[PDB]
């Protein structure tokens, strides 16, 4: 047996999407050089005989 | 033998996408005429025979 055959697809497409989103960040920069600052707290004594 | 033939055919698609991410990130930023800062630890030393 010897078979011929030819065909032809015609198509079309349509499509919606909804996409929602929700994104969390954070961030820690630093610097090296001046990572911290200081603070005293100090009193001052005279355990002298004359004031100053 | 003669064959004709002819279909059509129709579709419908819904589809979800539940797409999760987590993301890392590092970054070094430098200045090539301010890359350091100095400090000196140092004392003075008198040898000689006055106070000044």
């Amino acid at each position: 047996g010897f078979s011929n055959s030819n065909s032809s697809t015609v198509a079309i497409d349509h499509s919606l999407s909804l996409a929602g989103e929700r994104t969390w960040a954070e961030t820690m920069g630093l610097n090296t050089a001046d990572t911290a600052r200081l603070n005293a707290n100090i009193r001052y004594v005279n355990t002298g005989t004359a004031p100053i």
